[PDB]
């Protein structure tokens, strides 16, 4: 009998999945202001706390490759947030601005996941956990 | 304020989820190459295999997907044999059903990856249920 391992309530990757999928629904009306998509806001996240930044760096960052971020550099490039030279990235006078538009949202996502301190933090801990124990 | 605090990377839940998240997805890509399906086959493929012959509607309230996002995924499913199209309503084929015995290898590869104590799994699946419900409401 192998059925039960195959349950769609027993998969911690579906739980994974539709709750990151939730978090980026929150996000896409969260963002909107800002004009940035998520992964888009991630980057400006590294680069507002390190200016000046490698490709590599960013990608080591944010635990992505280069073909999944450099489409967001060239977005962010095209929008006039940040520069790309020879790679290292870098924020813009506007793209340096936009930080203080973003504030309020890690905020309005704390509250939106009805989490109280240290259950967010205990959740962030085991997902950090479980994410180190899944990568190289 | 500082609010540089408030969005430094390492204090976002949402990344923490967002790249847990990546890295899982990672490891499916490899653990589901055997079975030659995507992880969104995939999860319409356990749907199947716990409850046959279903609605792509009920399928999608299963999955928290729409319409849109189903219907690719479900005429690459047909293309590929494993499941069959009536007029609406999929349903297994014999060959769908058989991928099901060698699935196993998936959830099993899972748990060992994941380095968790089978509580702890079941605990943070608990508490990602919680938040997806909360996000959404």
């Amino acid at each position: 009998r192998t059925d039960t391992l195959l349950q769609l309530d027993n998969q911690l990757s579906f739980a994974l999945y539709s709750a990151n999928l939730a978090m980026h629904k929150l996000y896409r009306g969260l963002l909107k202001a800002l004009d940035l998509t998520y992964p888009q806001y991630l980057v400006m996240l590294v680069l507002w706390e390190t200016d000046e930044r490698s490709v590599s760096e960013i990608g080591e960052r944010l635990y992505l490759d280069s073909a999944t971020l450099t489409p967001l550099l060239k977005r962010l490039q095209a929008a006039g947030l940040v520069t790309r030279t020879r790679v290292i990235i870098a924020l813009t006078e506007t793209g340096r601005a936009l930080r203080s538009k973003a504030g309020a949202v890690p905020e309005q996502v704390f509250c939106a996941s009805a989490c109280s301190l240290d259950e967010l933090r205990q959740l962030k801990q085991e997902l950090e956990k479980l994410r180190s124990s899944l990568g190289a």
